[PDB]
């Protein structure tokens, strides 16, 4: 069958542990219970410590994918009295953009050229300027740009500016310490690192987070995250949560620790870009980004249309690799370090391309 | 462990079949795919087909509980300028006004006292007085109570008003023929009788249905209907979503195809009820619903305390049954008759009130 057999390359979904998918052909337990609140409060009490998030903060598991998440946050955190400064560099800033929009909150977009990183001279130019808040999708996951936290952390604090972190692909990927940096929000996804099923997204407050939502005059009922945040204090959801996906995260949470916590795993992910990376120093690629993210490297292939490898990967050689879309469908590919992949597996992608090589195909 | 080894009774999530559970132990495939694609429209051809949609109806596949999609039908389908008329007999009917209030749809709430029938002489006291929509939960699950569709479209189409459905519980247990009812929406989730994990809500427009969403002005990203639409005319949706899942339900439509369609499985759990109506007789049990739903019914029991007797289950004979909240919670509680359940399931649960009886806990 067509999802079996394949090795995914992808930022999500992604390949998962045995122990993980064996959780997923149990029975979905009833979940208004105390069994099923204690799963959940384990899973709030993973999910700060691994995000480093400071003393009082929360967390609330929400049924939808991080895009929905997104929406909540832009909602529930800000008004038409804000003015926010998001970080364009690619898809997701862009999609942070039409959120504002959306939702008309006043914002200015900081544009980057795809691929190019946010120097410390480009931020301070938007010093002094009366923002109240700053959107930022630490991996661009699109142009695999990584952004710096501790530097952006730093004006947002000079600036009193309320600080949201889209760590859907940077989460457990790259460092992030959400107390160091003074983030308020952080959000992440089930389906990337976590690599489990898509289905379920997280939100992260901090204390000035809490505060702010719990001040919100939200007109929405699934994303109002004052209902959320007070399901949680019992663990539980207002509505029917992904029952499933939450058992398979609380699972993965455990393996995580297991394996020495969240700087183990950013550690090995780490090892993993950097396996790929070193293997393909002969191929007729160019690297796209100027801040790499251990999660995801970008490709520029000088002598092949990139939508074209993905295709040709897919069909006849059993994998899957990230295609890009938009005015990057044609030049630029990239390849996943997440999910349950070993070096050997970039071995394989990397004898993939050269037999493409040999077909003239690149 | 807590989630293995149960006998669930409840509405959602419910006991999926090892066919279903073996595919959620899969890894769940790259999505962006022809592929994929295919299941999406397959997917969407089976639901039409078991809706019994007019000719050329459409359904979205919404990465979110049931309760998301409700909101989306109500933003995407109203506007300040309609008058909606919502079917009001418990927690279902009163989450639709909810959402009325909360997205400022002028609405009048048709109260029935929990339990209760809609006569067709309580409805006809609407006719005539320029509402333009209507909101009902087919099976209002807080209360096990089925109200007559033909009844209500034939209302609707008299009045010339917008039929929206709920089958969240009544989609596969009950008879629902959205052509000939005149539906113009219905709404059901993935951990109902489609017995799939929660996390997949589904929304099916008849042509009117999708001509009211394609002009509709809405101030959402994740519940723009328009964009799933758009986004399922090639078999994909604009975000991830929760593809686990969606393979899991192409699989439960091809089981159900198998077994001789929708009408087959309404007839096995309208067996599967008739069996556990029949079995209690003599216990000190009063049925509260006036027009019974195959897919749950709701006792009161005479002697004790309904969520006592959900925790005493729970706790010691391995057992869910459904409790209620609210004003309900000590006097009702409710036993599921779908999902993967059979009619000696049905003996050891009331197996398990004789032994309570015994104790004289009950």
């Amino acid at each position: 069958l067509y999802f079996q057999g394949m090795l995914n390359f992808t930022v999500g979904p992604v390949m998962s542990s045995e122990e993980v998918r064996a959780i997923g052909a149990e029975q979905v337990p009833y979940f208004r219970t105390t069994e099923f609140s204690s799963t959940m409060l384990e899973n709030e009490k993973f999910m700060l410590e691994y995000a480093k998030a400071p003393e009082g903060s929360k967390a609330v598991f929400m049924t939808c994918s991080s895009t929905g998440s997104m929406e909540a946050v832009v909602m529930n955190c800000f008004t038409k009295k804000d003015k926010v400064l998001v970080i364009d560099g690619g898809s997701f800033g862009h999609r942070f953009v039409q959120l504002c929009e959306i939702h008309e909150i006043p914002y200015v977009a900081l544009k980057l050229e795809h691929g190019k990183k946010l120097t410390k001279e480009k931020l301070y130019e938007y010093d002094n300027q009366n923002f109240t808040g700053l959107l930022v999708n630490v991996d661009e996951t699109s142009t695999a740009v990584l952004y710096d936290t501790m530097m952006i952390g730093e004006f947002c604090k000079k600036n009193n500016m309320f600080f949201v972190c889209d760590c859907v692909s940077a989460f457990l990927a790259d460092p992030f310490n959400m107390n160091e940096c003074g983030a308020d929000v952080m959000i992440t996804g089930s389906q990337k690192v976590l690599a489990c099923p898509p289905g379920i997204s997280v939100i992260v407050l901090a204390p000035r987070g809490v505060e702010r939502v719990e001040k919100s005059k939200v007109r929405t009922m699934y994303f109002d995250l004052k209902d959320a945040l007070k399901n949680q204090e019992r663990g539980q959801t207002p509505f029917t949560p992904a029952v499933g996906i939450l058992l398979q995260i609380n699972e993965r949470l455990k393996e995580i620790k297991k394996h020495g916590g969240a700087d183990a795993e950013v550690a090995r992910i780490a090892s993993q870009a950097a396996d790929f990376r070193a293997k393909i120093k002969d191929l007729p690629f160019e690297l796209v980004s100027e801040s790499p993210a251990n999660g995801v490297t970008s490709v520029h292939p000088t002598t092949a249309n990139a939508y074209d490898i993905f295709l040709k990967l897919k069909d006849e050689y059993g994998i899957w690799i990230c295609p890009n879309g938009g005015e990057m469908k044609d030049t630029i590919f990239r390849v996943g370090h997440i999910g349950a992949l070993t070096h050997e597996d970039n071995t394989t992608l990397v004898n993939a391309f050269k037999d493409l090589q040999k077909r003239n195909l690149l």
